[PDB]
Formats: structure tokens, sequence, C-alpha cells
């Protein structure tokens, strides 16, 4: 579809067998999701933005479905205030900016 | 144009007569630029991101040209890790997400 930017671009995603709301975020290199107890191994990581860094758990080869579009890649889990879909997955669903 | 997301969506902007590079950021409500001298009045504001809140200077009704497209609106100035163009100006230049 086409998403205007008057409001936050929030969509439904499916991950680890759960549905959630997440921001389609062209300023996010990586995908960062709210605390959730995903199975499997993970690597510690720190990601930075406005205000500083947070500590997150990096899980690899995670399947996420975004508005029916499937994607698989790296997902970071940590105390983010919002579920964020970053470019690593946005590219995979064919998402572009257009003006 | 149509901008893909394999790399960061960086563009040249012109503000207060100066050229700079900035990130088109659909996850940003507001536009935040690194410390710089802008003419006119400003008021202190706080904004929050992934790592907490920072103090910024709020400039209203500022002219800014984004990849050839003119906007006039609110620009925050402060210790952001990178210059970001948020939805308040993305809307003005007619930017949408498409997949
Ligand atoms: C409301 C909940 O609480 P809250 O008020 C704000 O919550 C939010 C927290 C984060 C966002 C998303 C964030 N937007 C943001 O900073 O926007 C500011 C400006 O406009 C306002 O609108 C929303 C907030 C205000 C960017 O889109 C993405 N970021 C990178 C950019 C940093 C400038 C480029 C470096 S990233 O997230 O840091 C990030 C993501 C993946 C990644 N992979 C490797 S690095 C790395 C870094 C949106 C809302 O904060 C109090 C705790």
């Amino acid at each position: 579809p086409q998403i205007t930017l008057w409001k936050r671009p929030l969509v439904t995603i499916k991950i680890g067998g759960q549905l959630k709301e997440a921001l389609l975020d062209t300023g996010a290199d990586d995908t960062v999701l709210e605390e959730m107890n995903l199975p499997g191994r993970w690597k510690p990581k720190m990601i930075g933005g406005i205000g500083g860094f947070i500590k997150v758990r990096q899980y690899d080869q995670i399947l996420i479905e975004i508005c029916g579009h499937k994607a698989i890649g790296t997902v970071l889990v940590g105390p983010t205030p919002v579920n964020i879909i970053g470019r690593n997955l946005l590219t995979q669903i064919g998402c572009t900016l257009n003006f």
C-alpha cells in the first residue's frame, strides 16, 4: 500500500507467533523490538540514538511478517519504548520512500 | 524521487543558507539537527529517543529545502547523533512510504 506520514507509520507485525504494533522506521538501520522472550541463542549488543545507548539482545534469522509481507533477518530485543522496523527488514518487503 | 532503503536515506538539505546532509526518518515525529547557529528566536524544549531525553532549541517557521523541495516549519537543534528530517517536514514535501 501507500502510507502517508501525517501520523506515525504504525502497522501490525507477526513474530514469534505473536502480533504486535511496530513503526516503519527509515531512520533505523536495525529492527528493535520490545522485551519479549524469544527462544534460541543471542548476542549482546548496544544501539544508540537520541539520548544515548540501550542494551539489547541480538537474535539472528528471525521471521517477521509485516502487513502480510514476510521478512527474515536480525531482530534486536530490549527496553525500547516502541517496536521499530528498520531498514534491514524494510528492504525485504520492498518499502521505498517517495516524494 | 523513489528512494530504496539498502542504504541510509541521506539527502542534502539547505537551512539558514548552509548545505548539510540529513536522514529522512519516518520514525521521527520531529526534525532534529546537530548543533548549529540559526538566526531568530528560539525556546528550550526537551525531546526523547531510544536512549532517553535531550535538551534542544526549538526554532519555529524555519525555511528548509530538502532534496529540492521547500518546507517551512519547526526545527529542533541539539545533540542528536545525526541530522534527522522527521514527519513534520516529510509531510510538507509530500513524502510517503510505499510497498
Ligand atoms: C514515545 C516513547 O518514549 P519517547 O518519547 C520516544 O520514543 C521513541 C524512540 C525511538 C524512535 C525511532 C527514532 N526516532 C527518534 O529518535 O525521534 C525523536 C525525534 O522525533 C521524535 O519523535 C519520536 C521520538 C523523537 C528513529 O526513527 C530511529 N533511531 C535512529 C536515529 C536517531 C536520531 C538515527 C541515528 S533509534 O530509535 O534511536 C535506532 C533504531 C535502530 C538502530 N540500529 C542501530 S542503531 C539504531 C538506532 C521513535 C520514538 O522517549 C522517552 C524514553
